[PDB]
């Protein structure tokens, strides 16, 4: 119809309650079920539905062996049903290629898929499921985008991508796209030291990214986007409640302007919503592996460097496997408000679980509730052994 | 379009026909068949579909061990096309959770489900697809509800939930919900003493629900609503001719106003129609277990101590498993009354069925016909020594 | 939109040309493919699908064990896309039965199956996907139908049943039905002896039903019906070019109004167009089993004792299996006619080919082509071997 | 809505973006995948999608044993969601045969099936799903089609089809349909002395067909049809740059008007985009067989006789197997010009790999995009041993 935009701001989360969980891996033993990985959520004005980097092979097929890796050519961005796994008969290709990012207007859907080799990679941005636009790479190493939702305001979807050292300075971008074309794009300006996997939501005419500084911080970076000015800032969330992984124990003061040291080289895609008092954190239990989850309410998190918890809710146990997390929200719901919420990507196989040669996951999201509601833990649920 | 109001009065019910039969047992021997139990059957003003609540596994599969278990973290509520069987590749997600219900109210659909711990459950409300209300467990003891439809009039969906002990009094409550929002909710008033899985049904603008008392009795509760001034009433089915399982044999007087008694902390989910001499009760054959199934003809079975069967329909022979049993109709259906129409669960494997390690279920259904019909019995149709 | 009308007159059926084509055995022998039989086809304004009786298992399934039986609780009249397979996953259930009947008035489409044991058949006529009307069997013997589309003209839709013996006389009924409920009924009237399994369409205000004696004719009965007067005759195909299976040779003069001699108790499911000198006749090529499958042209069939072919198209070789075979149109193709079309059941497994412990089939039909065109021969295409 | 008119011209291509790939081999190795080969894209105003000859049986069956064959009753022209394979459960029959071509007109869709024996095949045109037009074999060897898209202006819609001889002079025909029906044909005119499987494009109202010369040019044939005047001209393409396969090595000056000779009775299907410094050349990397794939932009190849490349994009490596290829776009996108697209079929199995007795393909498919991208190859992905 009209562009969507982002008037509302965000509801007040006093717990989470259960969105969607797909079970991919329990019954992917026994049906057709794709290899994915990067998993995602992302609303049409109509539907809400589940997106994933597609291995190109189903778990059980003999193709499965070597699905650890990230890059090769059989991979697709793929969108399913809500909570239904992502299976060869009920997975619609959104484009080809091993990192992707993909958002609703109001109008019609954006999606944009990076393929080719290290060194010669390109952007394809698809719009109304047509292709419009081709990026190449800039740095030629890697061209990654954020392996999430992007977000819209009066059709001006952001997008922020990566090229380049994963180790070392990069060169991330900011690109603003219309209707698959590009009005405009900037170099990343701010704090942040290093960009890769960005996870954004927008409330009231502003978009927060909550992304990882896979080089040296163990808090994460946030890039803040003005979508009418096309303008953004950049920082680090100030917080001691530290949210990447790997990362060290929890010190009593953060940094705002600098990555927190005491790991290099690695990290974990993941999110948060930075909303005054009413800011939540998620991040994985275990400060060495992908091992759990929680959300953590941590007031004022990204301007107060001793913000720490005033409230939690474990959505994944340290006893179960988790990995990447983002955010996405139905921005076409009734009610005054936006409603946050996040899922959490539940890697089975390869590395942590070698006696299966594949690795692959299945999807659990939650969205926020008004109500301090009970807790569960929601774990992937397939026993490994059956595969053998 | 608009609301539906229940507007007519039931047909004369002269016999039973056959509606629909999934025969997903049979089917899902060999082929991608998820394993459920609570099934149901609700309709849209479109479109009339099987709900039930998925085990997140298919019954091939071997994570369909240890199915019998009636609350995991894989387990949703699930509908899809009448008659077909609960496929991985045709069942629509409607919620995720381990006890159910689901209506039309004409514009859109609500549908909930609960799930958590047994001390710290929690039901989500949505309606259109979307979650908009959240109620947390308020007696931390299995918070439960209906495992069939609700019925709505005038945008007014009451639904009746149970928190606390099966074996004793607990706290059931009626929510008034309209576009999924509590508009109200009342305690449970009457003469019912124990609550659980209404089997609900509209017509001439009252809502009749018939229950299971699990503590004490082998009459079944039943609730009547009016869903315009939104209270109710609560006593038991007068009738001798007792309808729960297990249960004692037949007496020649029944209770109107307690449990009947001989049988504790036990039951199944069941139904009936209430209509003066145009009423109708279901029923297992068997005393003892959940075997067979049969419709009775027992005129003013409601307010008659001492009503017995004048006319009968077998359904399901005693030699064959039964299960559940609930109420549906197609309130968007031409002429001038609501066709009676009810499902029945048929439950294979364990615990009757030990030789295999999972419990499913197939599905048949009849509506009631003012023809008076010859009989067929309708059994599940799987062997399980297939399956061994 | 409007009540379809029979407006046009057949157009002129020069040569045959494939039309659809499923190879269900073929793609069942590694995939989830229902067992079926009694198929046939049936157009909606806006598209055309197969349809057939399933046997409530796939072909590979333990089930498939016992489906040469015609009769059980776990058979469903199912649809699909044309040339398609019947699938698990794409297979619609339109009733529950054992005998079936379907076809579209032009503003939706009405389908009737009757199911019950042999004494106590009913058959339910659902409209717009909806049970409206029930008939009890009314001769206690085997109430069953068509096997094959039935025609409307304006909402007026007839069709043929037949209760009672079949190897003596027994209760044939023409009911005409409107939007599912029951205008008028009549018994069967003219010369036919028996009938069953009518295959039927209609032109210019007329509907011809072929269909089968199979207590004492070789010869073809025929059922003429005026859907607006609501009434019909009946006489046999006079000539000697004997249709029906297994059937003595072709003498060289027929029966017109008495069944042709030499074979009783048996038959199979056949049709004809009966247009003057636009004439054509189907049968199976053995006289005594179901083998092979032709058309020849027959000009004036119906009234001329001692018309012989004056062209022909081989179907199916006498080298392969064929089965029942039926008639239909699209009656809302563009065009000054209606192109004759029909099909023709490909039985695989039993009783022909017990090595294995199945009874199924595929489907091929063909329409007809003004023009002279060449001819193939279109077999079922699976080995037998392949499923042992 | 309104017919479509090719008013456009082609966007300038710089290099190739990845558009489609369906992985179809590799995930049939464990999932319903039908035995394909021919396949081509075609868009419908809302969608494009995967088409292909299907020969009725999965990857996996037992029936795959014997695909290496061209024609058989078990083939049919199907389509599918772009980049999903083409699976029994997903895949939409156009119609029956081993020969075909689709194209929307802008209205609705026109598919072309042939099918028969050798020395009596027919060909059925399609139109809005249902069957319009027939014509029977005029050379009785062969009758066959062009196995990519057509393309249509104002409703008229060429076709280019052969009969006869691939081993010296054939019968080839222009047929122009308009609503499926034939408003005129010709014979084949100008200097191509044999005409195969043409590859066809349009633009500011003129149709490009780059065909094959099966009996004696290693260079292409080219049709231009004026789809207004109903008229065309034929020619090779002038250009050294071989691009049949097999082929002799490329010379330094080509043939305008007559094959390039040095291979006899052998090609393959291909493609190319004639636009005058704007022109690209599609080909097998291997002289010898169809090994690899590369695009080469060579400056006026339809004219000049001694063009050679100025830029290259390199498909499918050497290493692995190509196949057919063939033109398409979506002449409904958005903008100023024509978007060039094109597939490629990776054939895996016989003759090449022997190993397995089944022969199928996978797609590939790239678009134009005005940057100059870099390139990644795209091969099938499954590895052979897997389905030994
Ligand atoms: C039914 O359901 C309800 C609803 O969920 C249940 O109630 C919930 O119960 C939760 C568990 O108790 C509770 O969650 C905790 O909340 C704490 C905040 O509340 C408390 O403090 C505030 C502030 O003073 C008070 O107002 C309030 O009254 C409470 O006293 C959080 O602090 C908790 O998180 C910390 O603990 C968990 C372990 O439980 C860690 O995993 C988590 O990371 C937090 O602790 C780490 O991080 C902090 C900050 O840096 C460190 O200081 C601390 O030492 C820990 O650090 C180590 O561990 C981390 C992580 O591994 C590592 O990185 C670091 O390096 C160190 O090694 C927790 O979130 C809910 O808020 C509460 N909800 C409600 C509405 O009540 C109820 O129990 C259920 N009923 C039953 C019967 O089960
Ligand atoms: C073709 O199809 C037609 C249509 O279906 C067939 O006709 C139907 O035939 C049915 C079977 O006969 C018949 O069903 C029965 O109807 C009886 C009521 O009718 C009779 O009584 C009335 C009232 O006086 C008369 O007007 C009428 O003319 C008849 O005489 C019911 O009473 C029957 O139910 C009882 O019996 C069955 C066993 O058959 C039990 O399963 C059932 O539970 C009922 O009996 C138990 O319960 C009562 C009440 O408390 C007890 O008194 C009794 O002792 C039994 O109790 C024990 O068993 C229960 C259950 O296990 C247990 O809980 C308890 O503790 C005890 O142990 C039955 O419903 C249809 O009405 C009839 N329909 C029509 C339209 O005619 C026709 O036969 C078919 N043709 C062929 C050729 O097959
Ligand atoms: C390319 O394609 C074209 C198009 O299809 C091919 O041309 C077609 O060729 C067909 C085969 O020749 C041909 O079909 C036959 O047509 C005959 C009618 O035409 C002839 O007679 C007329 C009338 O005088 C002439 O005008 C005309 O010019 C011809 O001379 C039919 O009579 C044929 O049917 C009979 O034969 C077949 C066996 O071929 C039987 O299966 C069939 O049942 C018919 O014969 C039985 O029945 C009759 C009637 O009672 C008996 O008299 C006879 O003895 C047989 O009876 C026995 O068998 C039956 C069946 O088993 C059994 O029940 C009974 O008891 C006995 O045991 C046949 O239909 C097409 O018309 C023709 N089409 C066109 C447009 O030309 C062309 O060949 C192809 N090209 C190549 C290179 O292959
Ligand atoms: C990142 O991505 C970018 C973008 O893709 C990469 O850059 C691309 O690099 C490509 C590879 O170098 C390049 O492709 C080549 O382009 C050549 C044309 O450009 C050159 O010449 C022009 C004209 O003078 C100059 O303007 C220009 O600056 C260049 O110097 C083509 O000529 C190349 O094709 C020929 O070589 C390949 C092998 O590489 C053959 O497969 C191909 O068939 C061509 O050669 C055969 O055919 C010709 C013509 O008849 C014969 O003369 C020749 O001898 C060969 O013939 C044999 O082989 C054929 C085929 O088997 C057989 O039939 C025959 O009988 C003989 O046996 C090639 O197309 C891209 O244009 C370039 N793109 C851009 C935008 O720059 C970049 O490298 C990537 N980065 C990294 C780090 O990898
Ligand atoms: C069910 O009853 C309500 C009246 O209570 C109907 O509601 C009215 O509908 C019309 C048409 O939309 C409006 O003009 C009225 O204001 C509506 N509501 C009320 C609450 O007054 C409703 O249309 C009825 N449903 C149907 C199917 O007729
Ligand atoms: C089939 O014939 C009937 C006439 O018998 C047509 O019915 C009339 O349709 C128009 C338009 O809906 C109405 O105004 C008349 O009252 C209708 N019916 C009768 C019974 O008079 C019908 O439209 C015809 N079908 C088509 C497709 O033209
Ligand atoms: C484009 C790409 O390769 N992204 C990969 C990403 C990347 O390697 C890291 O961000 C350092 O740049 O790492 C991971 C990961 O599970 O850790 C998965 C992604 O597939
Ligand atoms: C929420 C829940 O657990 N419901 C379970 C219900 C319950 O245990 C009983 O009603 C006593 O409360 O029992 C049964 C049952 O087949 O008997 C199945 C349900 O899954
Ligand atoms: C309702 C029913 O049983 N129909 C059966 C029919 C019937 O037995 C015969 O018409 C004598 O009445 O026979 C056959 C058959 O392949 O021969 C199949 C049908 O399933
Ligand atoms: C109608 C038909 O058979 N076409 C076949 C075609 C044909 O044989 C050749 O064009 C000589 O005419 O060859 C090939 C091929 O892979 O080479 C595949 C096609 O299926
Ligand atoms: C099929 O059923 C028959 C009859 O019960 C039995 O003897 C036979 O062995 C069965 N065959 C198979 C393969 O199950
Ligand atoms: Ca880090
Ligand atoms: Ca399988
Ligand atoms: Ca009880
Ligand atoms: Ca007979
Ligand atoms: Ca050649």
């Amino acid at each position: 119809r009209d562009f969507n935009n982002l008037t509302k701001g965000l509801c007040t989360i006093n717990s989470w309650h259960i969105y969607g969980k797909d079970n991919a891996v329990r019954i992917g033993e026994d049906s057709d079920v794709l290899v994915t990985r990067e998993p995602y959520v992302s609303c049409d004005p109509d539907e809400c539905r589940f997106y994933a980097l597609s291995q190109g092979t189903t778990i059980r097929g003999k193709h499965s062996n070597g699905t650890i890796h990230d890059r090769s050519q059989y991979r697709a961005l793929i969108s399913w049903p809500l909570s239904s796994p992502p299976t060869v008969y009920n997975s619609r290709v959104e484009c080809i290629g091993w990192s992707s990012t993909s958002c609703h207007d109001g109008k019609t859907r954006m999606s944009i898929c990076i393929s080719g080799p290290n060194n010669n990679a390109s952007a394809v941005i698809w719009y109304n499921r047509r292709p419009v636009t081709e990026i190449n790479t800039w740095a030629r190493n890697i061209l990654r985008t954020q392996e999430s939702e992007c977000v819209c305001h009066n059709g001006v979807c952001p997008v922020v991508f990566t090229d380049g050292s994963a180790t070392g300075p990069a060169e991330t971008r900011i690109y603003y796209f219309k209707e698959g074309k590009i009005l405009k794009w900037e170099p990343l300006a701010g704090t942040a030291k290093h960009i890769e996997e960005c996870s954004c939501y927008g409330e009231r005419a502003e978009i927060t990214c909550t992304c990882k500084d896979n080089w040296q911080g163990s808090n994460r970076p946030v890039i803040r986007i003005d979508p009418v000015a096309m303008t953004h800032t950049s920082q680090y969330i100030c917080s001691p409640v530290l949210t990447d992984n790997p990362r060290p124990n929890d010190p009593t003061v953060g940094k705002c302007n600098d990555p927190y040291p005491g790991n290099n080289n690695n990290g974990v895609k993941g999110f948060s919503y930075l909303d005054g008092v009413n800011t939540w954190l998620g991040r994985t239990i275990s400060i060495a592996s992908r091992s759990g989850y929680e959300m953590l309410k941590v007031p004022n998190a990204l301007t107060d460097d001793k913000s720490k918890p005033t409230q939690g809710q474990t959505i994944v146990l340290n006893t179960d496997w988790s990995g990447y997390s983002g955010s996405f929200m139905d921005y076409w719901a009734e009610g005054e408000c936006y409603r946050a919420c996040f899922y959490v990507e539940l890697i089975r196989g390869r590395p942590k679980e070698d006696k299966v040669w594949w690795t692959s996951n299945s999807i659990v999201s939650m969205c926020s509730s008004t109500e301090f509601l009970g807790q569960w833990d929601w774990p992937d649920g397939a026993k490994i052994e059956y595969f053998l």
